This record gives structure tokens, C-alpha cells and sequence, in this order.
């Protein structure tokens, strides 16, 4: 039993809700919140910009030190950093950005990072400003993640289309 509330159950291990991931994180304080990161951990917009703003830029400060030490992530890769005031940990995961020409097949590799954590609060990878089809992203999530994932979909209209079209 966990403290996630109001989710629809899609499969044994995947759940979905219309919610602002920032407000969800502040309420649940989950063990792991997933950020929709880029390889430079430049949290300028989308989910990343919103999460970073909620940390008063502490996420960006930590991220800049991470990059200065380790260099950029790989597309499809991840790193674990602090969750600041939002969660215990933040799993920064880089899904392919279609608006940069990146290979959509890497979306499965991106979701594989979730399997290293028993429970996560997460957005749909490569959705939003990353340019991929969110219906496809949900399908890859369900077919790749085996741990317990709670998906926050900010757009209510998008949420209803994902539920109604889910196979
Ligand atoms: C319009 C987007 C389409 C793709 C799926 C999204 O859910 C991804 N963006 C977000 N998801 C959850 N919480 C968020 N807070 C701020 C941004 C954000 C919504
Ligand atoms: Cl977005």
C-alpha cells in the first residue's frame, strides 16, 4: 500500500492520473520522481522547467555540478540526483526529443531506467515539448516498465484520450 490517490489502474503495475506532477510530488513526497531531462540537464521548460522552478533552482545548481564532473548523459540514459523538496530522489531520464531528430526507438531504453526503482511518480517520456506521440509513449511504458509507475498527465484533454484509446 502506498499514498498515491485517485489513479486509474491500466495494468498490474501501471497507473495513470490527470495531475500536475509538481503538485503531485509536493503532496505525496514519493521516493522517486522522474524528470523528463535532456542530456545537459538544462531544466528550461516542460516538466523539467516546472520541477526545477518548484525547487527554487536548487535542481539546476545540483545538475550543473553533476555535468561539470561527469559530462552529458546519453539519450536513453539517466542519473539519480536529489529530489530536493519534491521527493527523496529525482531520476533524470532522457527520452529522445523528436524535435531534435533523435531516434524514437531509444524511448524503450529510456523507460528501462524505471525498472531500477520499485515505485516511481513519472511523466510520459518524450511527450510534450519532446515531440513524440503520447499514446505511443504510454504503450512503450506499459510494455517496458515492470516496477510500479504512477503517471501524471498534466493535460486533461490528453488524459481522456489516453484512457479511452488504451488497449
Ligand atoms: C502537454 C504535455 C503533453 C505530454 C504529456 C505531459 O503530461 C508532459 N508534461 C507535464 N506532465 C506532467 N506534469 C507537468 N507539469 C508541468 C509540465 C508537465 C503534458
Ligand atoms: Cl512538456
Amino acid at each position: 500500500v502506498n499514498s498515491f490517490s485517485g489513479y486509474l489502474k491500466l495494468t498490474d503495475n501501471v497507473y495513470i492520473k490527470n495531475a500536475d506532477i509538481v503538485e503531485e510530488a509536493k503532496k505525496v513526497k514519493p521516493t522517486v520522481v522522474v524528470n523528463a531531462a535532456n542530456v545537459y540537464l538544462k531544466h528550461g521548460g516542460g516538466v523539467a522547467g516546472a520541477l526545477n522552478k518548484a525547487t527554487n533552482n536548487a535542481m539546476q545548481v545540483e545538475s550543473d555540478d553533476y555535468i561539470a564532473t561527469n559530462g552529458p548523459l546519453k539519450v536513453g540514459g539517466s542519473c539519480v540526483l536529489s529530489g530536493h523538496n519534491l521527493a527523496k530522489h529525482c531520476l533524470h531520464v532522457v527520452g529522445p526529443n523528436v524535435n531534435k531528430g533523435e531516434d524514437i526507438q531509444l524511448l524503450k531504453s529510456a523507460y528501462e531506467n524505471f525498472n531500477q526503482h520499485e515505485v516511481l511518480l513519472a511523466p510520459l517520456l518524450s511527450a510534450g515539448i519532446f515531440g513524440a506521440d503520447p499514446i505511443h509513449s504510454l504503450r512503450v511504458c506499459v510494455d517496458t516498465v515492470r516496477t510500479n509507475v504512477y503517471l501524471a498527465v498534466f493535460d486533461k484533454n490528453l488524459y481522456d484520450k489516453l484512457v479511452s484509446s488504451f488497449l
